[PDB]
This record gives C-alpha cells, structure tokens and sequence, in this order.
C-alpha cells in the first residue's frame, strides 16, 4: 500500500511545477524533496501520494501541549512520513521518529551587504537595527529557551512589544530585511538560497548552532531505520551533494 | 544500571590522565568522549564501566563479511554502548544501532601551508605528492566505494602497490604529512585538533562529504533513542560546543 507523505511548500524543498494547464497529484510539485522522495522510494520499493499540511505549519505546541502541523499529522497516523525542511529538535524527538540527517545546517543571520555588523554579539549589543525570527519555528524556540546570554538578551529583544520583530513567515522576513534596518535569524541552507537570488543580501557571521532536517515518521514506524540507511546511502554516494547543487546554484549574484 | 561502555584510545576523545601512581578503572581515562558520557549519564541516570575494545579497532568488515572491533563488541552484546569517534555509516548502521550524532564532520586534507594543492582534484591529477587515508577506516571506505571520477582516480592510487600510500593510524599519517611530501584524507575534526597543535600544516580544501558520529548501541536497544533525545539537549544548550572547544583549542599560531 501506498505511503502517505507529508510537507509543506517550501523554496527549493517543495514547490508547484509551473504549467499551462492544472495539475493533480504528485504532479503538482518539484524541489529538493520532491527529488529525495523519488530516491527514497527506488531504494526502498514504495510507492507514495504527497499530500500538503492541512494547517500549513511545522510543528509547534499549543498551551495544552497538543502539536499541530507536520508533527499532530504524524503523531495522529494520518501521515506515513513527513518530507520537509523539518528540523530535528529535541522537543520534535520526543514525540516523532527521525531519521538521521539528510541536510546539516545552523541558525545564522540574513543581513544588507556592506555593513560593519559581523556577528550575532554585535546586534545583540545595539537598539538601531532590528532583529528577529520566523515566529514559534525552531529558530525562535532556540533564542527563548537559551540561557546562553548573548541570545537571552536577543530574545528579550525579539519578545518585546508582543513579538513586533518577529515575522510569520520567511517571505516576510525576507521582505523586511530588502526594506527596512532588518536582519533576519535564519536558518543557513535558506540564506544560502536567498543570497544566491538578491545579491544585495548576505550571511553575517557563521553558524551560531548545528542542527539536521530529517524525515519524520510516527514512534515506532519500521521505515524510521530503513529510510536512515536509504539516506547514508544516497550522502555515501554523492547524490545529496549533487541535489543541493541542482537546486541552490543560483547564476546571477556575486 | 552500570552500562558497558566499549571505547578506543583516540585524541583528544578518550586519553589516559597524567597521575604520579597507577590509575585504576574509570580514573584511567579523560577526553570529550569521558565528558559526553558524564553528561549523558547525568540526564538519563545510569551508571557505567569504560572498557577499552580489546582488538583496538573501530569496526570493519573482512572478505568474509565478519566484523571486528567496536562494532562486533555490540554486535555480540559484550557492551551496551560504544562511545567513540564512531563514524555512522551504511555498512555499520546495516549491523549495530546509532544515535543521532554529537558532532558532524567530513573527509578533507591534511596537508603542509603555503604548497599549490587546494583540492583533492589537484591531487587526483598528479603522481608526485603521495597522499592516502588510514586503512580499513571509513574515510578509506568511502574512495574504495565511491563511482566518482576523481574519487575512483584516488582509489586506484591510494591502493595501487600494495597500499603503500595508506597508513595504520592517525598519529602514523601525521608523521608522514610532517616529514615527506604526502597528504592525508581524514576527518575533519581531526584535521582541526592537528592543525590547533601543528602551526605548519593546515586543511587543504572543504570537507568532500557530511557524516556524524553516534553513540553505538547493538540493534533493538532501548537507549539509542534515549541517547538521542539527551544529545538534542546538549546540542541545543551549546554544552556539545562547549565540550569541543574545551578539548580542541590549541596554545595558538604565529
Ligand atoms: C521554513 C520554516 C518556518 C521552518 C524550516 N525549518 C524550521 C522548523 O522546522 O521549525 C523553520 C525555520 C526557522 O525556525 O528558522
Ligand atoms: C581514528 C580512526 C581510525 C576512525 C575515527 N572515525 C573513523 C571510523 O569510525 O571509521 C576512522 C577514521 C577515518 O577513517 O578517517
Ligand atoms: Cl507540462
Ligand atoms: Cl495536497
Ligand atoms: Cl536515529
Ligand atoms: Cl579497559
Ligand atoms: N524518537
Ligand atoms: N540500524
């Protein structure tokens, strides 16, 4: 029987393919992860319909506790796997399967270019530039359950004034950082696109954590290990290089 | 519980103490990896005894598909966890159980300052400077698998005249880089302990592929999963940055 997986639209991981007539189906999307499936599936034999997050969210809990997002889809069963930039958290870990990484990254800092600002300290010790995260991803749980206190003092920056620095969505973060005195807490891989598409854009700093996207499943999913082992496979390879290649390479920046 | 940790003598990961009079039992050891099972002894709760693997090897498989090392210590349940600079990869995840990793490398360069050599394609091309990886490593696994042209054009020098060009050990690759003209492929974080300590040779290139380390376990143990979740924890506190930074720093370079 046929698998069903779970994701969200998301630059270059899942996308609608562009056409002249509507779509259906698997056949609505391209992307990185839409490629990973495909090996996933020649490797393992299974066969597997996409289907988009009802809610259009990750996975975060509400004040009861209950999660929502790719995350409930998977904990409730009405989902085989979870295919998406989907970062493993401790929080996540507790209530879902990973597999092992297939992509490693870090939180990191999208910025202007040509600015005297080259760390996360440096924000940190000014009022000037605002900053801020995708509001309840795992970017923004980082800087509210650190007691590190360079990021302490973030978040109190970033929580104040009912989370104003905060943005809902990448796009939004994006968008501000182009027009405003705006740096964005991001994570790497995604600035690595970005900077790629607007060179007016760049990373500040390095890697300010180190993290993985994995492919969830429910607790207890036999396809947890098979699709670890898929994945060492497929980075053993080459093939997860060569994929990042397809997808990032961007021809028009310095 | 008192768990059966198997492990290895590697720097800076698990090394004897420097003591007047002989040491006994745990007291024997220190590194990052004594510092990791403290901390994940504290989260989870369990005792533990430190018994060096008694062949001295990682694990590898020979002709006959038999595993030696670490590895076949879990395999043969003679240890509950082996805790080491263990590289997850296909053929050990097919036999024995990981946790997800407490650090994430990849193979680059070991190699002299101030040479032309600025990739391991300058190397592929040329007969002149020798360059190998230790034997039966996972580094050495890695070309002798790989269908890459420029991978598959090392192999066949890497392994050409008996392997003359690979080594036993690290410390025995160090020496050869230090006194003749020869490039060592190894583990990232290992060319970074090497070069905090060795002011004249550096990492030539990036890192040729991505992999972690993981606490091993024998398949179907409970305390993979619960490895995991502890590591998440000290990842996302910074304690495992901490734990690197405390074992890696160096006396500084010129
Ligand atoms: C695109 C966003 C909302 C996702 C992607 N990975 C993180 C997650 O899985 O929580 C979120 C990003 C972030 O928090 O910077
Ligand atoms: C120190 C050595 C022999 C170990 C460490 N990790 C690799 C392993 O787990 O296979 C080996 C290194 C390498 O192959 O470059
Ligand atoms: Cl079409
Ligand atoms: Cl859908
Ligand atoms: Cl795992
Ligand atoms: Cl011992
Ligand atoms: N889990
Ligand atoms: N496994």
């Amino acid at each position: 029987r046929t698998l069903i997986v779970t994701t969200i639209l998301e630059e270059p991981y899942v996308m609608y393919r562009k056409s002249d007539k509507p779509l259906y189906g698997n056949d609505r999307f391209e992307g990185y992860c839409l490629d990973l499936l495909k090996e996933l599936s020649n490797i393992l034999g299974f066969l597997y319909d996409v289907k988009l997050v009802p809610d259009g969210k990750y996975g975060a809990q509400n004040d009861k506790g209950e999660w929502n997002g790719m995350v409930k889809e998977l904990i409730d069963h009405r989902a085989d796997l979870a295919v998406a930039p989907l970062t493993i958290t401790y929080v996540r870990e507790k209530v879902i399967d990973f597999s092992k990484p297939f992509m490693t990254l870090g939180i990191s800092i999208l910025y202007r270019k040509g600015t005297p600002i080259d760390s996360a300290d440096d924000l940190a010790k000014q009022t000037k530039i605002e900053y801020g995260a995708v509001r309840d991803g795992s970017t923004m749980t980082f800087f509210k359950k650190s007691k590190i206190s360079t990021y302490e003092k973030m978040w109190a920056f970033m929580s104040s004034r009912q989370q104003s620095a905060l943005v809902k969505n990448s796009d939004e973060g994006i968008q501000r950082v182009l027009t405003t005195d705006y740096a964005l807490l991001m994570e790497s891989t995604s600035i690595e696109y970005v900077t790629q598409r607007n060179c007016n854009l760049t990373q500040i700093g390095g890697l300010i954590d180190s993290k993985g996207y994995g492919v969830g499943t429910p607790i207890g999913s036999p396809y947890r290990d098979k699709i670890t082992i898929a994945i060492l496979q497929l980075q053993e390879e080459g093939k997860l290089h060569m994929m990042k290649e397809k997808w990032w390479r961007g021809n028009g920046c310095p």
